[PDB]
């Protein structure tokens, strides 16, 4: 059992994830539900206190495996299993600061843990990251190239959304590398069509959020894959 057939919903999901932006160290763990493939959510919360940066940006960095893929696109993601894959991410808010993020992954009894740290620092300490003055993000589309001999590359640009109506602009790249000592077979280049939805718990006494993600690929612009080889 090895690709698509190890990711068969539902699913669940646990994160650890160890911050600190400007200095400002913290950590949130969460527990995740993936009823199906595309949409998946995380409750998600701050364990130190209240999260020093937004929620909204950090949403970003809060499992790729879980997207949905068309039957005759890799799911590169999923392909990694057995195995795992690490991600790396830089987050460029344009203006504000720059954070990057790196990601482990394990699964077992149907639950994919991502152990991630993060790692920010010149953040405008009056921007909107830090007074936490963003409402969402839009939806977007990542463009997935394959990288090197064995990985993918993975790139966005992200319309933040402030609370009067106004836009900023973060730039985004990852790379993801297989880590389980055998070559993946690459996608051809595609999208990833992405959409991350934030909401509260009625209930939870925790600087928390309640995320939900809806991810698709397609083979959005099909001349793409002839640019990489
Ligand atoms: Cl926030």
């Amino acid at each position: 059992a090895s690709g698509r057939a190890l990711f068969q919903y539902p699913m669940t999901s646990k994160i650890e994830l160890n911050g600190e932006i400007n200095g400002k160290k913290f950590k949130v763990a969460g527990e995740g539900f993936t009823p199906s493939s595309g949409r998946f959510n995380m409750h998600a919360y701050c364990t130190t206190g209240d999260l020093p940066m937004s929620w909204v940006v950090i949403a970003s960095p809060l499992f790729h495996m879980f997207a949905h893929y068309p039957e005759d696109i890799t799911h590169f993601f999923q392909e990694c299993f057995p195995g795992s894959y690490t991600l790396d991410r830089t987050l460029r808010m344009e203006g504000d600061g720059t954070l990057t993020t790196h990601h482990e992954y394990s699964l077992e009894d149907g639950c994919v843990t991502s152990k991630t740290t993060l790692n920010a620092s010149g953040f405008d300490p009056k921007g909107a990251t830090m007074t936490k003055s963003f409402v969402k993000q839009l939806p977007n589309e990542v463009k997935i190239t394959p990288h090197g001999p064995n990985g993918i590359r993975l790139t966005s640009t992200v319309l933040y959304l402030k609370e009067d109506g106004t836009i900023q602009i973060g730039t985004q790249d990852c790379i993801v590398t297989p880590v389980g000592g055998r070559k993946v077979t690459q996608p051809k280049a595609h999208f990833l069509h992405t959409q991350i939805i934030q909401k509260k718990d009625p209930n939870d006494t925790r600087d928390h959020i309640v995320q939900t993600e809806l991810a698709v690929a397609g083979n959005l612009w099909h001349g793409m894959d002839e640019l990489y080889k």
